[PDB]
């Protein structure tokens, strides 16, 4: 039973989704567009960073429609439709999307070929397995440290630091090892990775007011923003990596 809101505290967040399906949209087409302006061994990066965003488009327009069918403007203020507000879409978004963004950064990572399917295979799957143990903590009707929320927080956390871990201390070899601009620009992917991806852990600990005005609009923009930059802007960091080597590799 979401709460009643002010006019202002509704449009903050469906101006924020509309804002973020017609980014998405945006993205796809540039991803898309962008493809041929890499060269070839590079396509593959491009093309999954458009899946990600398509995929993203998608389900912000199912977020954004629900946002709005569950509310209606009632003397200048926002109340409940009885329609429920699905939290269920980002979750699933996630699912979808953060294998690939490990995919797509595994491949302008210059790692030799024979190194190269089994990282993504390795990161793409610690990262699935990561929100698959999210799940049951984020249904979890009590939000207690000890207790479910906190348990399923703690067994995602493992696949979220292996992941970190290998990403900070398995790769030096390779990025320290590409040309100055390269190697400054995968380590700002990295860096955008660390700090978008921590934003999730955190928020789903915060709990650690349910249902009050503030609370649902914070979470609902701080969310946006952590996803808009994890997956458009992330997007935007990779094609620029794939550009750069695509440079040097004397490719036209
Ligand atoms: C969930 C749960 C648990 C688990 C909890 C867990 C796992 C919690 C985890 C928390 C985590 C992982 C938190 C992580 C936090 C990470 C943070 C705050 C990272 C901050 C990073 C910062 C401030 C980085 C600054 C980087 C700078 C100034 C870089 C400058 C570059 O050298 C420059 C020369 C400027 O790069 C130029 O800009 C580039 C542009 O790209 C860039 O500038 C890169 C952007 C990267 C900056 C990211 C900052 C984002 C803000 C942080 C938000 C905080 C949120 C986490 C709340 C290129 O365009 C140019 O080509 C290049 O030349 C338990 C407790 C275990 C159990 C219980 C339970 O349930
Ligand atoms: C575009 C969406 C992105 C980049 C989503 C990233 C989500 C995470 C890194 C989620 C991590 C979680 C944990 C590390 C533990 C607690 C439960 C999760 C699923 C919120």
């Amino acid at each position: 039973e979401l709460p009643t809101l002010t006019p202002g505290q509704y449009s903050l967040v469906f101006n924020m989704f509309s804002f973020t399906v017609a980014t998405m949209t945006a993205s796809f087409v540039f991803f898309v567009l962008a493809r041929n302006n890499v060269a070839p061994k590079y396509r593959i990066s491009m093309m999954v960073s458009a899946l990600v965003v398509f995929i993203a488009g998608y389900h912000y327009f199912r977020i954004t429609s629900s946002w709005e069918a569950a509310y209606a403007l009632q003397n200048g203020m926002y109340q409940p439709t009885g329609e429920l507000f699905n939290d269920a879409y980002r979750y699933v978004d996630w699912l979808l999307t953060v294998p690939l963004l490990t995919v797509e950064l595994v491949l302008v990572m210059g790692l030799p070929k024979n190194e190269r399917g089994p990282l993504a295979a390795k990161l793409g799957f610690l990262a699935a397995l990561m929100i698959v143990l999210g799940y049951p903590g984020e249904v979890s009707e009590n939000a207690a440290l000890f207790g479910t929320r906190g348990l399923w927080g703690f067994l995602s956390t493992i696949p979220f630091v292996w992941i970190l871990y290998i990403l900070f201390t398995q790769l030096g070899d390779t990025i320290q090892r590409q040309s100055s601009r390269v190697s400054t620009l995968l380590g700002n992917a990295r860096l955008l990775l660390l700090a978008t991806w921590g934003f999730y852990p955190i928020a789903y600990m915060i709990p650690m007011p349910s249902n009050t005005p503030g609370t649902i609009v914070a979470l609902q923009v701080g969310y946006t923003i952590a996803d808009v930059l994890a997956k458009a802007g992330y997007g935007v960091l990779i094609y620029n990596i794939a550009k750069a080597k695509s440079e040097e590799e004397g490719f036209n």
